[PDB]
């Protein structure tokens, strides 16, 4: 009382829209290097050993999924809290969010261990052994990575966002060194990336439970004192944390059914065209969900503070950032095609990628306006508008138009970029006049 993080929270929209959004993009933007340095290390591995990683990657986005949804509707309630000036409410739920990732984080672990083995026998499939292994080591880890997800979901609910990308930006960096030490130096082979990431996830936790437990210099009272068993914390946090897991669940869902009318269009040659378009194309996603993160917190504490002028300015310049973001983005992608597809090439489908990366890309344009109204839709307690939302963009919109423009016409690869793109386009028009009612139906109540 007062942090930066809250003054920030309750001053200026457009300041704090700025001031959050950025440092999650750099934290998020030094976990997408973790991630494609690390396909490099695997790739050198040889086929049976990356194929291990392809087969634990759908559980560990499962854990991930529910670890990040859990850190959304923390941050979500918290922001609304401190919104609200309902200190003893913050703190409350602070607490509440770090019981729940124990119990939450040792479920999945306990669940899944005496699960695994028989999963990937009747996935039907060696590159086995190497994905029990792979996934026995993360499994072991999964109250760490919802604890860290909690943690940052605090950080960012009370306007912290510095230390929220810090302990990103430790925790990715470290996993960045350790990566080709454990792989090759030590000889552990595949194995020694999930040790390098289950050791990285350790340290992460050490210093947020070192902010959290020993410095206690959040805004947020973290003790069993100032607990208090509440049924409307824990509706309030599975309100948002549910839907933002099972939107995860539709993404992969659709990135199933998107595969399997890419081999139709196709082939597996088309299949993996479109993996390395829609790769490429997800790197101007990592801006969206900074400026996501952020409009959570600040149409949170605005709506906390019954503010819905400044809800509806924050919501609406993420928007506009966003928008101009992504417009550089998408320049730069068209223009520089040749160049990029080049360094992410197998040459015969260099041109193919090429057109891929000259079409696909286009509705990242219009992205920003039904993401940040999910954005909002969280921040202001609604997590199941955001899911109806994501369904409504990912299966609905995005699978529908693929699969018409390729079944019922002759284009090839061509008719699932222009499919995808004009769905996601639809879907963003949509979603951003239904927040549009939204605000309109908060200004009247």
């Amino acid at each position: 009382k007062t942090t930066k993080g809250v003054q920030l929270l309750r001053g200026d929209p457009k300041k704090a829209i700025v001031r959050l959004s950025i440092p999650m993009m750099i934290g998020m933007s030094v976990q997408t290097l973790y991630n494609l340095a690390d396909g490099i290390w695997v790739s050198g591995l040889g086929p049976e050993s990356l194929a291990a990683v392809g087969l634990f990657f759908p559980v560990f986005m499962g854990i991930i999924a529910l670890a990040a949804g859990l850190g959304v509707g923390t941050s979500s309630a918290i922001a609304r809290r401190i919104g609200a000036r309902d200190k003893e409410g913050a703190d409350n739920v602070a607490v509440h969010s770090l019981i729940l990732s124990l119990i939450l984080g040792v479920t999945i672990t306990i669940t899944m261990l005496p699960a695994i083995d028989s999963l990937f026998r009747s996935m039907g499939a060696e590159a086995v052994e190497l994905a029990i292994e792979y996934a026995r080591v993360l499994l072991a880890g999964a109250f760490i990575i919802v604890f860290n997800n909690v943690g940052n979901g605090i950080l960012r609910g009370e306007g912290d966002a510095n230390r929220a990308m810090l302990a990103m930006v430790l925790g990715s960096g470290l996993n960045i060194v350790l990566d080709p030490i454990f792989i090759y130096t030590l000889g552990f082979g595949v194995v020694g990336a999930a040790y390098a990431t289950l050791l990285s996830m350790v340290v992460t936790s050490l210093f947020i439970a070192y902010w959290l437990f020993v410095k206690r210099d959040t805004y947020v009272d973290i003790t069993l004192r100032d607990f208090s068993p509440s049924r409307e914390i824990l509706k309030d946090i599975l309100r948002v944390g549910l839907p933002s897991s099972l939107s995860q669940l539709s993404m992969s869902i659709a990135m199933f059914f998107l595969n399997s009318v890419a081999i139709t269009a196709g082939g597996e040659n088309g299949v993996a065209v479109f993996t390395s378009a829609w790769r490429i194309t997800m790197l101007g996603i990592v801006p969206i969900l900074g400026m996501a993160a952020a409009t959570t917190s600040v149409t949170g504490a605005a709506y906390g503070e019954r503010n819905v002028e400044k809800l509806e300015t924050a919501y609406l310049y993420a928007i506009k950032i966003a928008f101009m973001i992504e417009l550089a983005v998408v320049a730069f992608i068209m223009l520089f095609a040749p160049q990029v597809a080049y360094l992410f090439t197998a040459q015969v489908i260099k041109g193919d990628l090429i057109s891929a990366l000259r079409t696909l890309p286009v509705f990242l344009v219009l992205t920003p306006f039904g993401m940040m109204t999910s954005a909002m839709f969280q921040g202001i307690g609604e997590g199941e508008k955001s899911l109806i939302l994501t369904i409504f963009r990912t299966l609905v919109m995005q699978v529908g138009f693929a699969y018409i423009f390729v079944h019922y016409t002759t284009l090839g690869l061509r008719g699932v970029w222009i499919g995808i793109v004009i769905g996601n386009m639809v879907a963003a028009i949509v979603g951003f006049l239904w927040g549009r009612m939204r605000i309109s139906a908060l200004k009247k109540t």
